[PDB]
């Protein structure tokens, strides 16, 4: 009966009108002796806002069973460690894991928004660059938008470790070459610790 | 032996199989050859058919007071893009049966690259340094090798992501060049070099440059 413990989605710590979780999944338990408690602890102290689903058999017969920990933004920026306790009646040792925020002074990234090259123009489709360099650590989180939509085919490379010690990436933005040529505005949104509010957005249009 | 000699076999490198004036290789490493047990025998098959090419390196011991043994394959670069199997064969009486490994270039329908040079925002004009930006779009496979060069020399102040999958099964990826202010207004050109399968030549080169 094994353990994992996953992390708050980076954007939910960001923005403090969203709800991070930290996430604590048994997997393989056993018909045999099923029931399995949790205990969560915030640097070593016991939280009981914990919501727990209840116990689901996978083909695999085997049983998977989530518990899930609210937190606070700043205690997660602010590298608290946050650890899943779980106690199974199917082995002695009631097992453990911890996580927290990686570690590393927040630096600031630059973002900058590139039109499509001109040669791409003849394609009826084109693309729209978001480069995001200088950050760190590289928890990181890009969107773009388009008249207060989401705007779907679009692709973000992982963060890449520069020369600097900072990292940078790229998100491609593929639209139809009309919706560029009639002006329509472009934003890319980053969403980063070292960012003020979190936030920036930058926009990109056909330049006259 | 260690708990037996153990054999790794390492693919040649991309770009040595693309431009055909260099040499695509093929390398078998053996190591953790014991010292009752030291002869090591090599038996390479293209497709299922010995060649007798190879390049076996002498011997050599290591820190751990066991040997080493490298045999080297060349390959033809044709064969290598056209998928033939390469397979190396050890023997060595440390071992009950000999040990076969096989390699071959990754599989999949090609599809050529198109490459874009994006010139720095205008916003980063502020900052002493730039960046270049070379758009690789639409890949497949992911096998790639992008550089960039001014005057004929290499730059190396790069840095290229990883292939990204994208949303239609290719890939692509960005390669970012970070320049002095000064030498992007002087007009110095800078040139993005591409090398894939599925390019003419396998080559090609986009160049930037001031205004
Ligand atoms: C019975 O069948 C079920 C059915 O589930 C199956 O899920 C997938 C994989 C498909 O096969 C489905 O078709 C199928 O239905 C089995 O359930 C699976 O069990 C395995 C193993 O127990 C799990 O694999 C682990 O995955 C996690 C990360 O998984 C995330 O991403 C998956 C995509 O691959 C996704 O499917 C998962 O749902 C999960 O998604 C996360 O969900 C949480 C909460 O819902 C959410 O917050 C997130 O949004 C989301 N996150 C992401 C990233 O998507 C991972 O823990 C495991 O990796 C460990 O092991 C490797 C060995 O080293 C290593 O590569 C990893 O780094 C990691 O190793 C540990 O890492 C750290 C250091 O970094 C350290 O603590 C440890 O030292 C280190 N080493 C070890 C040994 O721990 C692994 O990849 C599946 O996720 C799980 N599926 C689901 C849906 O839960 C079940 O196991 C079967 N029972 C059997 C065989 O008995
Ligand atoms: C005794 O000593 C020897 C000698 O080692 C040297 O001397 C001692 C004294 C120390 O000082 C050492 O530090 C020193 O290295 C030891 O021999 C080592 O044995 C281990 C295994 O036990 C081998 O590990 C493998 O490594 C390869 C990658 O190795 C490259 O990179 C290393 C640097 O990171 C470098 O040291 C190697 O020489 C080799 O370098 C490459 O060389 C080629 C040509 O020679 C060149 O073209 C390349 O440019 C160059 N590249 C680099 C980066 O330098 C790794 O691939 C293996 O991983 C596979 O296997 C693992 C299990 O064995 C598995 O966990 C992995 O996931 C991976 O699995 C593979 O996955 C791929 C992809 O999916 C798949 O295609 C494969 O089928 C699959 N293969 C397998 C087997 O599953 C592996 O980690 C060391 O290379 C080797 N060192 C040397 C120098 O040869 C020995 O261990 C010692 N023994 C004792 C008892 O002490």
């Amino acid at each position: 009966p094994s353990v994992f413990l996953f992390p708050p989605k980076p954007k939910d710590t960001l923005m403090i009108s969203r709800t991070p979780e930290v996430t604590c999944v048994v997997v393989d338990v056993s018909h045999e002796d099923p029931e399995v408690k949790f205990n969560w602890y915030v640097d070593g102290v016991e939280v009981h806002n914990a919501k727990t689903k209840p116990r689901e058999e996978q083909y695999n017969s085997t049983y998977r069973v989530v518990s899930v920990l609210t937190v606070l933004h700043q205690d997660w920026l602010n590298g608290k460690e946050y650890k899943c306790k779980v106690s199974n009646k199917a082995l002695p040792a009631p097992i453990e894991k911890t996580i927290s925020k990686a570690k590393g002074q927040p630096r600031e990234p630059q973002v900058y928004t590139l039109p499509p090259s001109r040669e791409e123009m003849t394609k009826n489709q084109v693309s729209l660059t978001c480069l995001v360099k200088g950050f760190y650590p590289s928890d990181i989180a890009v969107e773009w938008e388009s008249n207060g939509q989401p705007e779907n085919n679009y692709k973000t490379t992982p963060p890449v470790l520069d020369s600097d010690g900072s990292f940078f990436l790229y998100s491609k933005l593929t639209v139809d070459k009309s919706r560029w040529q009639q002006g329509n505005v472009f934003s890319c949104s980053v969403m980063h610790e070292a960012l003020h509010n979190h936030y920036t957005q930058k926009s990109l249009s056909l330049s006259p």
